[PDB]
């Protein structure tokens, strides 16, 4: 019979930068092991944050380029956003 | 033989509004195709967020009236907080 | 034949603190019922969030002690971070 | 995603006849519990068999009335037959 | 995680040859549609049968060829038996 | 969610006796590899059978000592039949 059912695979990035700021942006490649059979959907979010008062708070995330074998895991802030600290968190499933 | 296993939808939703900025709240219609054959546990985070300093930080997001069908994807800030632009994440599973 | 099938478990905690400010950690046993058969792995993210503008915003969270059985879900801002109202949200999967 | 699985379910029914000549016919009401999902195939043979040389071997078997519920094992000979034990196998699938 | 799961496909094939005897063999293509993901282990019996006793019972089933596609439901005699009717049974699973 | 699934382990076993009887019965370690999960169900029919015309056809089968690990496959005539060749088919789903 058929059923509908998904396989996930999740992770987090840590980024300590403090006492440098950290980059304005950031791609990660990923590799899901084995790969997917079908091309998964994938979701990021931010699991911790150290944003500087100074400026408005920017940040953004998503996940680029997603195949079956793996996606980049980016990151970027803008304009004069002062970004300390921050840890990425990711899930894609089938 | 009896097993746990779950099927998982994803997806996310970009608000930019900047000149303007965002409506104090904001309710979407998600649909799920097909329906899920048990009701889903849904949760939802932010995966871009643009923010004025000169006010409190204060987001809040949720999915409400989730049945078998879809939910109602929701965000809403509050008092004096200024939001610029903000992008939801959100995953469904059983 | 061998295939790569998930179960899910979600769920999320609110924190309101105001008018006093929030704890600045943390730490709630979460259980599975029943426990996993492999042991899963779990992101943890914000669903909701209130931080004073007067320091900068510095949130972290994780899941700590993760087990088939269960799992600490952990928060803690830090410094001079004023931390108001919080809502963790968080999926773990096997 | 989408995958082909199975849930199965099997079982025997012996009749010891012997003295007597098994009965020309028999139907026996079978039941599966929990019912399947979808109506599942079902196959019949014959696990043992004692059969007089006397006269031709003439033996069938078959599941009819098949639903989610259940179905009917149904056994026959025919003509001058004449069985004094036998033994059904059958398995369902969906 | 990893899980064993099969997919069964089954079917029977009924040969009513009576007043003849029946072709010392048979071979028939099955198709399974859609396809296996792995090639299926296919076993094969009788769920009816009518032989002469003039002389020894000999029969003989077989799953050629199998391929995730389909295979060859094979049925033999030989030597000097006389078969009348038989109907095969059989049910491929991976 | 809570889905109803079966693995299956099918085989067959060939035995060529003529031009001698073959032996009143036969007993054969068969082993799952890897073990199910759960305690599986086990039937067995033929797929192959020679019997002598000169006295009653009388074949017996089962799956005796079931376990996760494996099962002993079991094959017996009995009083004064002539069995010559015959091939046991079997199938274990949980
Ligand atoms: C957040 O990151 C995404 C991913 O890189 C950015 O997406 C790009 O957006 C531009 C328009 O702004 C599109 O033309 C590109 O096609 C997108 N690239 C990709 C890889 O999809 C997005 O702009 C970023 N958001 C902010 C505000 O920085
Ligand atoms: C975030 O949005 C949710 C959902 O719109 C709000 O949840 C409500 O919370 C109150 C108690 O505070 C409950 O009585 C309601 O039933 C909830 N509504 C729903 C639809 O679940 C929540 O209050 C909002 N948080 C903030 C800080 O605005
Ligand atoms: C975020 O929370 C995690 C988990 O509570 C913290 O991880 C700890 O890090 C220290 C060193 O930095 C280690 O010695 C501990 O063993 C870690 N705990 C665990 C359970 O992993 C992390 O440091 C926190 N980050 C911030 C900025 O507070
Ligand atoms: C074997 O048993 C099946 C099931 O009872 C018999 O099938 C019936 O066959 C007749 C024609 O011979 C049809 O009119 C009926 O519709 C069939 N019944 C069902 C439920 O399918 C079959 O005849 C038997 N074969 C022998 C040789 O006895
Ligand atoms: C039953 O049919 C099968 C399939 O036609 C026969 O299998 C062959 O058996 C010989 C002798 O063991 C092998 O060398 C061949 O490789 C087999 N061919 C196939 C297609 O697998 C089997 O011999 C037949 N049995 C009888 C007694 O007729
Ligand atoms: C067919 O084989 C089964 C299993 O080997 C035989 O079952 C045995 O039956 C006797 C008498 O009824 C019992 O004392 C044993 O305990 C049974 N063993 C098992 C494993 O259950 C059965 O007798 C055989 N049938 C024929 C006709 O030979
Ligand atoms: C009425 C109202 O919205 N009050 C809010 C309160 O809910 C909390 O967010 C606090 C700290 O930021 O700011 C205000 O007092
Ligand atoms: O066995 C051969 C032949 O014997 C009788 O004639 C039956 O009526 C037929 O259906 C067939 O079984
Ligand atoms: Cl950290
Ligand atoms: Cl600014
Ligand atoms: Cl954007
Ligand atoms: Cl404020
Ligand atoms: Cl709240
Ligand atoms: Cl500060
Ligand atoms: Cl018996
Ligand atoms: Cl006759
Ligand atoms: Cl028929
Ligand atoms: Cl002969
Ligand atoms: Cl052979
Ligand atoms: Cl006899
Ligand atoms: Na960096
Ligand atoms: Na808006
Ligand atoms: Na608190
Ligand atoms: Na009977
Ligand atoms: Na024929
Ligand atoms: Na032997």
């Amino acid at each position: 019979r058929l059923i509908h059912v998904s396989r996930c695979e999740m992770g987090t990035s840590t980024h300590r930068c403090w006492p440098r700021p950290c980059d304005t942006s950031s791609d990660e490649p990923i590799s899901f092991w084995p790969p997917f059979e079908n091309t998964p959907n994938v979701i990021v979010s931010f699991g911790m944050l150290d944003v500087d008062n100074s400026n408005n708070l920017r940040v953004n995330s998503s996940a680029d380029d997603v195949t079956v074998g793996g996606f980049t895991l980016h990151y970027n802030s803008w304009y004069t956003t002062t970004v300390w600290n921050y840890k990425l968190i990711w899930i894609a499933c089938d």
